[PDB]
DNA sequence: CTGTATAACTGCG
DNA sequence: TCGCAGTTATACA
């Protein structure tokens, strides 16, 4: 079963891969394993300001890719074997076919990642985005980009279960926004994987 | 009377 | 606590 989250140039489907104790095995793995950039390159640049990221990231995928977002250059990691196997199952489930990921991990609710749209000219056309979370629960938001005011269109809301799957596919990135909002009594960190399909 | 776009923030309310 | 307005130690088209 998938929830297909869908609405004017909306298109999106939620899953569950994993129960409780297989989530619970792949987390603290990725915990045990997982290296995230500091420093330099932590740092973004918006409304001609710098600013340290509210979170962690890490980006692994094949030799070679970059991934460049708000005036910051990631260069991947070589796979691991718990990436691996998350991409590897993920692209079972999906028929599709991945060869980065952008690790995200939020220490508690005062982690965050502000709106935004995952425009950048890097990935393929057309081809989806795999959102794996674990950990904490927490709210992934979708804002019609014309909302904020142009048009009335609504705002959907929904929680990213620890072991759940968001495909995010076209034209998604293109109409709407999304954020990972502030969210005061969230104690627990949650990692969030978005496996992409990068080219150059 | 009129350019858009801004993965973060402070300053509200 | 939550969210929304404005924004610009600017970069374009
Ligand atoms: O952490 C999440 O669930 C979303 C991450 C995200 O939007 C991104 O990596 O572009
Ligand atoms: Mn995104």
């Amino acid at each position: 079963s998938w929830r297909h989250i869908r609405a004017e140039g909306l298109d999106s489907s939620y899953t569950v891969l994993f129960g409780k104790a297989e989530a619970d095995e792949i987390f603290q793995e990725l915990e045990k394993e997982v290296e995230y950039f500091t420093g330099a390159l932590a740092r973004v640049q918006v409304f001609g300001k710098w600013h340290s990221v509210p979170r962690k990231q890490a980006t692994y995928g094949d030799a070679g890719l970059t991934y460049t977002f708000s005036g910051l250059t990631l260069s991947p990691k070589p796979w691991i074997p718990v990436l691996e196997r998350i991409r590897d199952h993920v692209s079972g489930v999906t028929g599709q076919t991945f060869n980065f990921v952008l690790i995200n991990r939020y220490k508690d609710g005062s982690d965050h990642i502000c709106e935004h749209r995952d425009d950048e000219r890097e990935l393929a056309p057309g081809s989806p985005i795999a959102s794996v979370s674990f950990g904490a629960s927490r709210d992934f938001v979708f804002r019609h980009k014309d909302s904020r005011p142009s048009r009335r269109v609504a705002v959907v809301r929904l929680p990213l279960a620890h072991g759940s799957l968001l495909m995010m596919n076209h034209p998604t990135n293109t109409h709407w926004y999304h954020s990972l909002p502030v969210r005061k009594k969230v104690l627990a960190p949650r990692v969030n994987l978005t496996f992409r399909k990068i080219l150059l």
